[PDB]
Formats: C-alpha cells, structure tokens, sequence
C-alpha cells in the first residue's frame, strides 16, 4: 500500500496473509473455512495467516491453517486478467473471536464515489521498494466507468472496477494482491492488476466481488 497508514492491530480482522514459506498475497476470510482472494495470486503449499499484525513476528493471536484446496475461477483468463478471483478452502475452521472474523459478501455492488477500505502487507513504495512488516490500510473512492476505462492502454473488462486518484499518490502495489477492497460494509473488491503503483493517471484495477456471488455461493457449497 501507497500513500496508506498504519491500520492498528487486527482492525481488520478479515485480512488474510497468504504464506508458500513467504507472505506473497492478501486474502478475505468469507466464513470459518474459506479465503477469497486473487486467482492471479494461485500456486501450490499455501498456508493461510489469520490475526496477523505484524507478519515476521509471533504476537499471539494468529492462527496458521494449511489450504486443503484451491479453486481458481473457470473463466480467468490470465491475458486479461477477466475473473481474477479464487477460493482458497481451510484444513480445518478458522476459530472467530474480535481479532478474527468474516467479511460478508454484497447483495448489490458498491456505487461510483464510495470510499472503500484497500489492506496489506504490500510495496510502500511508488518508486522503488519497501515491505511493511506491519498491516497497511488506505481510504480511497470507487472511479467511474469513464475514468476507469481510459485509465489503461490495457484491456478492461465488466469484472474490473478502478479506485484511487487519478492525481497519484496512493494505491495498492506488490505484495497487496488478493487482499480486500471492502465498501459498504461488505467485501466489494480484490486487489488485481496496475500499472506500476501510485503514478498518475494510473489507477488500482480490482476484481468486482459483486458479480460473483452466485459462483461463490455454489462452489462453497459442493466443496
Ligand atoms: C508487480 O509489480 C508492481 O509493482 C505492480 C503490482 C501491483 C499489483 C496489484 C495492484 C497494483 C496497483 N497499482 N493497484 C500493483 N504491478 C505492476 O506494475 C504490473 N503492471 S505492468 O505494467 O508491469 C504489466 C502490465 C501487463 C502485463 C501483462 C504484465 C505487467
Ligand atoms: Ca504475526
């Protein structure tokens, strides 16, 4: 996160660290057993990290579950990064208390102008680079479709929604992936793609939640 600010410990109790020995992407806890986060994010011997504030130090209110399976989208097409969501199902269930807990899904998706709550452990820098051993937060507006759209040479599709400042500054950058754009009270967005991080006229691209409920909803439901 760019241009962000420290969020506190666990005020964000849905965000997940995705661990392959490494933190390498964010997640959303959607229930005691499953994490949404980006399918762009997939690989093998991933352990999910809840509770975590600060990730290269034990605290004490973490819990560390192995992934039993992964669930890429059907459709995600990594040219274009159409559907870049995935389902990331627990070993065992997650214990819910204060410091961690579920972030529901939306019944209708968020509006043009919200402010929505972008989390992680990514980049902090615009230029060059800077990990955060800490959980970074930033505020930031959903654009319009005009905006978004003109906002990349690159192909933008339905399932991609902009937030941020088309001034620069702050966004979302490595390391961010996966992890949750939550607007309205509910899980609206996955950190997807950019164009470097922060630079003007170069928004945050995140995967529109909202479109995939049913899909959730059916897969969690069989598996
Ligand atoms: C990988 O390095 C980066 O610093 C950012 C990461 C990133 C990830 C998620 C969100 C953001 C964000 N700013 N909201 C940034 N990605 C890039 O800079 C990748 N862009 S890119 O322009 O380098 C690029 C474009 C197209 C292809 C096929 C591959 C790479
Ligand atoms: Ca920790």
């Amino acid at each position: 996160i760019v241009g962000g600010y420290t969020c506190g410990a666990n005020t964000v109790p849905y965000q997940v660290s995705l661990n392959s020995g490494y933190h390498f992407c964010g997640g959303s806890l959607i229930n005691s057993q499953w994490v949404v986060s980006a399918a762009h994010c997939y690989k093998s011997g991933i352990q999910v990290r809840l509770g975590e504030d600060n990730i290269n130090v034990v605290e004490g209110n973490e819990q560390f579950i192995s992934a039993s399976k992964s669930i890429v989208h059907p459709s995600y097409n990594s040219e274009t990064y159409n559907n870049d969501i995935m389902l990331i199902k627990l070993k065992s269930a997650a214990s819910l208390n204060s410091r961690v807990a579920s972030i529901s899904l939306p019944t209708s998706c968020a509006s043009a102008g919200t402010q929505c709550l972008i989390s992680g452990w990514g980049n902090t820098k615009s230029s060059g680079t800077s990990y955060p051993d800490v959980l970074k937060c930033l505020k930031a507006p959903i654009l319009s479709d005009s905006s978004c759209k003109s906002a990349s040479s690159f192909i933008i599709t339905s399932n991609m929604f902009c937030v941020g400042y088309l001034e620069g500054g702050k966004d979302a950058c490595q390391g961010d992936s996966g992890g949750p754009v939550v607007c309205s009270g509910k899980l609206q967005g996955i950190v997807s793609w950019g164009e470097g991080c922060a630079q003007k006229n170069k928004p945050g691209f995140y995967t529109k939640v909202c479109n995939y409920v049913s899909w959730i909803k059916q897969t969690i439901a069989s598996n």
